[PDB]
């Protein structure tokens, strides 16, 4: 069983207990950390934050008090432009430069390997998708010749079923990555205005259309268009999506006016860290979709809809009864990482559950 972790690079920047770096991570905890957003520059991977090297290679040390942890680098992500990848994905002679620059940089900053996050596919982009990947694993076959340990090579996946049959050939793709992660936490739709949970497990008896939003049917798709189970990684959040309602109405269904305020470490509209839904859940009134198997919380005229250890092990305990390569983790940094916002003295709770249940059975 796999645990991938991810670690975004901006959460250096949060004020008072809200910072995080590499440091904070246990570096027995996960099996994969990945380096969350690397950018792209004259077609060649390149760093983010002018600090990267420092913390690529603070990060790179938990691996001398763990020898098996292995580390890689992610490309993309949500403020990467979806074009800007795209245009580097058509051009074959602009493809290949961007490849042939890859191992390098990863040898140099010691990571194992390569993690693609291109945010959404669009139907133009499917078979330069399968171009880029089939190449680039290509490359990482042939660079282990030089007698080194051959980079792994994974992709961060939509779990929208119109998403995957609109930009991505999962049969194709499936046979040279290392490893595929659902994000299997999107689906209350960022559009319309009612209150929803982002991350359901289960269909969820009351409610007809759109049953592909949820984590089981968006699993058991991928398994039906070629998927092996033995490379699936089910998305877990580690964070909440939260909702200003604009009526007293606090039951499935509720009109909503936008997003909610502003956590008071996260600074971002419409997300709350675990350990800031922590503080929050105090004086507020918890309830659970029995159907989904999955919290929410409101307090004033505030809906917060997320994940504690329970609805966690769960999603665990699914994913190992279908059989997948194992779980996969959005932000340790949105975790109880230091451990004392979330009563139990214990640190990092949320990925901490979702490991216990893995190493069962
Ligand atoms: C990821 O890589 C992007 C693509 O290289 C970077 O971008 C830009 O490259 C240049 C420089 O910022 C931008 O054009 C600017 O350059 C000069 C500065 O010499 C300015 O005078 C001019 O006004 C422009 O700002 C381009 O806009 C941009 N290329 C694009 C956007 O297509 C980008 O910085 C980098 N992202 C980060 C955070 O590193």
């Amino acid at each position: 069983y796999k645990l991938i972790c991810y670690y975004t690079s901006w959460s250096q920047y949060r004020e008072g207990d809200g910072s995080c770096f590499p440091d904070a991570i246990d570096p027995f905890l996960c099996t994969h950390v990945i380096y969350s957003f690397a950018n792209i520059s004259n077609n060649e991977i390149d760093t983010w934050e002018w600090n990267d090297v420092t913390l690529y290679d603070t990060l790179n040390t938990l691996k001398n008090r763990n020898p098996k942890l292995k580390t890689l680098l992610s490309v993309g992500g949500w403020n990467f432009g979806p074009e800007r990848f795209s245009k580097i994905a058509s051009k074959t002679q602009s493809r290949r430069t961007f490849i042939k620059s890859v191992p390098p940089f990863l040898r140099t900053h010691g990571f194992d390997g390569l993690d693609l996050a291109w945010l959404y596919p669009g139907r133009r982009d499917k078979r330069h998708l399968t171009a880029l990947v089939k190449e680039m694993k290509a490359e990482f076959a042939r660079e282990a010749q030089a007698g080194t340990e051959r980079l792994l090579l994974s992709a961060a996946v939509s779990a929208g079923k119109i998403a995957i049959d609109r930009g991505y050939d999962i049969a194709q793709i499936s046979r040279h990555l290392d490893f595929i992660s659902l994000l299997t936490y999107d689906f209350h739709g960022a559009w319309r205005q009612t209150v929803g949970h982002h991350s359901p497990l289960f269909r969820g008896n009351s409610d007809a259309s759109s049953r592909f939003s949820n984590a089981d049917y968006a699993v058991s798709y991928m398994l039906r268009l070629g998927a092996p189970a033995n490379k699936l990684v089910m998305g877990i959040p580690t964070f909440g999506r939260s909702f200003t309602l604009a009526s007293s109405k606090t039951d499935v269904g509720a009109p909503i006016s936008g997003p909610g305020i502003p956590g008071r470490f996260t600074k971002e509209k419409g997300i709350l860290a675990y350990y800031e839904i922590c503080d929050f859940l105090h004086g507020a009134t918890t309830h659970r979709f029995r159907d989904q198997q999955v919290p929410y919380a409101t307090k004033g005229n505030q809906w917060v809809a997320y994940d504690d250890q329970e609805s966690v092990k769960n999603k665990a305990r699914y994913l190992k009864n279908r059989q997948l390569a194992g779980a996969m983790v959005w932000a340790l940094d949105l975790d109880d990482f230091r451990g004392t916002f979330c009563g139990q003295n214990l640190t990092f709770p949320l990925t901490s559950a979702v490991k216990d249940v893995l190493a069962r059975v």
